């Protein structure tokens, strides 16, 4: 109710930031209110599939496999903020699996490829994910939403790395 | 290859002796052909998704996640078999969630229902997966199919645990 | 009946066996004085619920439903002995619902909880249980003798499980 209701708004105010410009950083003091927040990940997470991200690839140490996840989100971060610019690229229609970053980074996580499908690259081929032939541009809200979720759960991967995690006791609990 | 084609005239029979017979008992000489297997899990398991099963359930001892994975599969397998029974149970067309054996045991593991699905369990509800209104008998290749990938893995599962699976050694270095 | 003071010698002996040294297992020949007891279950177990335990949960095919309980206790068990080691773990003040192992193990059966309120977590919030913040040092003395329960209930299930159990053939004849 009170912490929900709140919870969204600094989402959409986010996520509409997102729109404006695509590559504004924001900072810790401006993703406070959603990463202090103690609701459910059902509650923070909507269309990002942050449980079967963590719990698929945590295999081995958490100071290596969240590492390995965080990379590949910076890597997903940075596919949605290049459909929300302006100046969009060339090649933003798909993306290859044989890219040297994208099979380094998103390819080395269990569940990398379906985040793309999230932003829209929902028609698969041999060797990527693409847009559909007939969609002319990308849903620019569902890509920021999307984008502020990959950019959060980044977020709180890395925060946790640093010890710095405003729930980092709570978190880690969920690793050990 | 040769073992392919080795791999699905196995795969066959074992299919046709489970909708022959979906009571029988399978030793492990009947399924050595696809235990002692050398064919990539991908090639093996055609449709149950083994790799998430696996990987997205592996936290804790393997002797903990191992055995809450093989009874899973063990009650999974029996609905599979409930399927081809000439004497189906009077509520075959639906699976409830809140069922005691099923919450203690397939709704432990993340990927339980997503096997019902591929029973034919496609129609979700709050309370549970049930078959489609207008399907009136059960698809008995593709039932036949994913049981016997159901046996085949909490086979696997329960050999690594017994320490007697044909290539123990290989397995147990895929999970340090 | 003397065969109470032959357990609690023996009982005794486990207990503070636990406390000197929390990561020592104990041979099937050590355990056997309390194994083959002839003694009630009430006499046997003095405050793990051991009735409950196995009636609540006795739901299928015991062969699926002593192994659900059997990795409860499993992991049960490794909380009771973390709180007795030297080198007791960061956070054993608390215990979170939505730990994978905890979830898919303890959480699966009814009754599970319980048991970690035993130890001493007798507190609760929406996300688990925990010590009360007063207590500097957990009951070595209740933990020792909770723990040694829980290993002994998981041996009498897991020697069941192996058709080894001493007084076998009696168990099963309460189970069908
Ligand atoms: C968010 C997060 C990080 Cl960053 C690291 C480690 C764990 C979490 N949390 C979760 C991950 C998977 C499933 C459930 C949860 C939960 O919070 O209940
Ligand atoms: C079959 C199996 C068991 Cl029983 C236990 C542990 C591992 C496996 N194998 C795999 C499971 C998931 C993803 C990949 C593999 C692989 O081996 O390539
Ligand atoms: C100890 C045990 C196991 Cl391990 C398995 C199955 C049954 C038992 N026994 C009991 C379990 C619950 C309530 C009463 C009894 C009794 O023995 O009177």
């Amino acid at each position: 109710e009170e912490e929900e209701r709140a919870f969204l708004v600094a989402r959409e105010e986010l996520a509409s930031a997102l729109r404006r410009d695509s590559g504004q950083a924001f900072s810790l003091e401006q993703l406070r209110p959603l990463l202090a927040s103690s609701l459910p990940l059902a509650a923070r997470y909507l269309q990002l599939d942050a449980a079967r991200l963590v719990r698929c690839n945590a295999h081995g140490e958490p100071r290596n496999y969240l590492n390995t996840l965080s990379t590949a989100l910076n890597i997903l971060e940075k596919y949605g903020r290049n459909l929300l610019s302006p100046q969009r690229p060339r090649y933003w229609r798909g993306v290859k699996f044989n890219n040297p970053v994208f099979r380094s980074t998103v390819d080395a996580v269990q569940g990398g490829r379906d985040v793309l499908r999230l932003y829209g690259y929902t028609e698969e081929q041999p060797d990527g994910l693409s847009f559909p032939e007939g969609q002319e541009e990308p849903d620019e809200h569902q890509v920021a939403t999307v984008t502020l979720e990959v950019l959060l759960l980044r977020t709180e991967l890395s925060l946790l790395l640093q010890n710095t995690h405003p729930r980092q006791q709570a978190l880690e609990q969920l690793l050990e």
